[PDB]
């Protein structure tokens, strides 16, 4: 938390999860809109996670570990995505600057893990 984790970036993005059964992206957490998406570094054990909160109502729409070896796909300059055993996640960034901020922090996490 506040004492164990440190934010290494903030970026604006609509967070989406892939509905594998329907072959469609769905808003993470149930409602379409932009979130503030952090990567948080647990400095103690050198782990990272992605945490995003809807700007409007503060709902946490994503909270997922970044595992070592993750393949992070920059599909376009403003839409990046990744997978784990359970979900495919997509970040539709509000600008290329946000995309670069977040990708730059994710790529750091992946090299230091
Ligand atoms: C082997 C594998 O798993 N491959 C993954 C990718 C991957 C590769 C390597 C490592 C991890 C991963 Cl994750 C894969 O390809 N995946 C993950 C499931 C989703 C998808 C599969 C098919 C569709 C084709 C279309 C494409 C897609 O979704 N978009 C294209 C460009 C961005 C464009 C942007 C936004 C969203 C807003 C909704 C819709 C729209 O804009 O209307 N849309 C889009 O159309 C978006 N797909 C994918 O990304």
């Amino acid at each position: 938390g506040s004492m164990s984790e440190q934010s290494i970036c903030q970026a604006r993005a609509a967070v989406m999860v892939y509905d594998d059964a329907n072959k469609k992206w769905v808003p993470a957490g149930g409602s379409t809109g932009f979130s503030r998406v952090h990567i948080y570094h647990h400095t103690g054990n050198n782990t990272f996670r992605v945490v995003g909160r809807k700007i409007q109502d503060h709902q946490v729409v994503i909270n997922c570990a970044i595992p070592k070896g993750l393949k992070y796909n920059q599909a376009t300059q403003t839409f990046h995505q990744w997978r784990d055993a359970r979900q495919v996640y997509g970040l539709n960034f509000g600008s290329k600057e946000d995309a670069n901020v977040f990708a730059s922090a994710m790529m750091h996490a992946l090299e230091v893990l």
